[PDB]
């Protein structure tokens, strides 16, 4: 049984941070995440300010920005408000529970502190969940469990996915959902984002490879595109990110009926 | 047919970095790699410099720094080739080629720049390494597959720790070797690194689990043993570092000869 975006934001053991998202999504019309991956705090922001409405999300990898600082993610907070989108970190940890725990709250980037989403690998088992969600708890945030990879030879297969959806059921305090190509888990309240998303068909040089957001988001039942290149090279940004919106919107609109 | 560390550093298809890390090792008698988890340069700093010539080599979360700069590893390096140890950044690299790419070389960290050996998840497939590779090379850097983690109820086993194997040999002119609990690989050209290791039984709260020196280093083969806590929460953290390089070499010794 196929709910909207909308109905799932009031499902019963909805985090808040994921009612938050369905409800902007549901709202925009909206099931686009920018991968906003650029170098420059002001391309990123320009990004943020100009694609803000068509997305409902922006996934950012904050250790390739050469000039980070805290106040250029206060200003992106600013923009995401504005435009009313979450900001995920995809910091893609993958360390024993003791030290992801620091990477998430300290350090330089003081990741906890503006992200409202991170997501963690399962390879070190679940106590890279319980260190992340020690800082995240109090502080309202989400987490998302990497189920399945995009790129050539992924060993995210199999029993190593089916763990990241037993891991995720089993800290549904903090985890809302998945990284994966495809639904990984019949609860309605798990979110699932794809990555590998392009309009053409193909891939890059170094392992990455892509489906449409009609295959991922129809077929496949994902519910979120991930998008890099595919808006970031394009001449106008704004244009590409509007034909990656309409398509993962429609793909959604035509699984619930 | 077991050959000395010394031997190992002059084999014909030994990586560069790895030879000069075995002659050090050889040299100071120590198989011991300090895992320096702080929070301050000071502290990274002071740490280098008075534990220097009891390890072969330092190991960083500079994203774990609450002052990280670029003088700060500037610095590290000098007591680096004072003391004569490699800097080792256990970043965990997890993401796809091109990802992974821009985070080593680029950011606010610049790992590449000054870090003579990184490590990579093997989950994302061989194009992890592809991407580092291009940064690393030119660099005259090292990398490390991460073949098996310490923690409870890790994934990287059986099937996935084949593949970690199987990816370093068919990069051998990048990778140098694994993060591992154990011997993995049969070639004498590849080190194994082992963290999770404690004096006594025990483990953390957060899943990390330990095994002594003489189990990692003499039963189970491994080449250098990795410690943080056990030496950094020690009163005093000199003899703690001598006790733990005299327990990991003397293992060496045995297995020996
Ligand atoms: C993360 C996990 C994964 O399985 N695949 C991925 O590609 N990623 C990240 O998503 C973005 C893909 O961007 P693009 O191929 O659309 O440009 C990227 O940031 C990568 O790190
Ligand atoms: C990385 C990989 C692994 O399998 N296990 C690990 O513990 N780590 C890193 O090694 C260090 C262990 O420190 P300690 O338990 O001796 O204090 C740590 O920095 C962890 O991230």
């Amino acid at each position: 049984m196929e709910l909207s975006f909308g109905a799932r934001a009031e499902l019963p053991r909805i985090h808040p941070v994921a009612s938050k998202l369905l409800r902007l999504m549901q709202k925009k019309e909206t099931n686009l995440c920018l991968s906003a991956d650029v170098s420059l705090a002001r391309e990123l922001l320009q990004l943020a300010d100009a694609l803000g409405p068509s997305i409902c999300m922006l996934k950012t990898h904050v250790d390739i920005l050469n000039d980070f600082t805290l106040d250029v993610m206060k200003e992106l907070i600013t923009l995401a408000k504005c435009h009313e989108f979450l900001i995920f970190e995809d910091r893609k940890f993958a360390d024993i529970g003791n030290t992801v725990k620091k990477q998430y709250e300290g350090g330089i980037f003081k990741i906890a502190s503006w992200a409202d989403l991170v997501n963690a690998h399962v390879v070190p088992g679940s106590g890279v969940v319980k260190g992340l969600q020690e800082v995240g708890l109090p502080l309202h945030r989400g987490c998302l469990l990497i189920a399945e990879m995009s790129s050539t030879g992924s060993l995210a297969t199999g029993d190593y996915t089916r763990a990241a959806v037993r891991m995720a059921e089993e800290h549904s305090e903090f985890v809302v959902g998945f990284i994966s190509g495809s639904r990984v888990s019949m609860k309605p309240e798990f979110l699932h984002l794809t990555p590998g998303v392009q309009l053409e068909a193909g891939g890059d040089n170094l392992g990455q490879q892509y489906n449409s957001p009609q295959e991922v988001i129809g077929k496949r039942g994902s519910d979120i595109i991930i998008v890099g290149r595919g808006i970031i090279s394009a001449a106008d940004r704004l244009e590409a990110a509007e034909m990656y919106r309409k398509a993962a919107w429609e793909a959604y609109l035509s699984r619930l009926g």
